[PDB]
């Protein structure tokens, strides 16, 4: 048990969208990969707009050049930051691809929850169950989407014992 500067409680805000579906899409999406891991371990979150709050989510067109320009459909769909003063729990999607919620192409549902569980504090893990796995996994049965004992023990570190 050992989160964010060992805080409890963190706020995000959605300054993203997608210009291929409705807001649903992106708004709920943030939401849901963020919820995700409430309805997993004990955390506690806030949705709002201020300025900067401390998971922050954001869009990133063409004009990438923090880390990668765009790339299209290309394996590259996003990047996130956590363990850090500043960037703690900040990520960037590629505005310029076909995000989807049914695995139709970029799954944005499944790679924000895979960014919100970078910024919460996690890497990379090898369990082809896991949600933090470090390859593409786009699988069309959503009634199997579930949380498994490898990425489990990596969030577990962050808010358990
Ligand atoms: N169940 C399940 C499940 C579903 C999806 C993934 C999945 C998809 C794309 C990814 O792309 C973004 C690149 C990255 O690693 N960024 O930090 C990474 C992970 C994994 C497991
Ligand atoms: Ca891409
Ligand atoms: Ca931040
Ligand atoms: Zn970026
Ligand atoms: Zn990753």
């Amino acid at each position: 048990g050992i989160p964010k500067w060992r805080k409890t409680h963190l706020t995000y805000r959605i300054v993203n969208y997608t210009p291929d579906l409705p807001k649903d899409a992106v708004d709920s999406a943030v939401e849901k990969a963020l919820k995700v891991w409430e309805e997993v371990t004990p955390l506690t979150f806030s949705r709002l707009y201020e300025g900067e709050a401390d998971i922050m989510i954001s869009f990133a067109v063409r004009e990438h050049g923090d880390f990668y320009p765009f790339d299209g459909p290309g394996n590259v769909l996003a990047h996130a930051y956590a363990p850090g003063p500043g960037i703690n729990g900040d990520a960037h999607f590629d505005d310029d691809e076909q995000w989807t919620k049914d695995t139709t192409g970029t799954n944005l549902f499944l790679v924000a929850a895979h960014e919100i569980g970078h910024s919460l504090g996690l890497f990379h893990s090898a369990n082809t169950e896991a949600l933090m796995y470090p390859l593409y996994h786009s699988l069309t049965d959503l009634t199997r989407f579930r949380l498994s004992q490898d990425d489990i023990n990596g969030i577990q570190s962050l808010y358990g014992p």
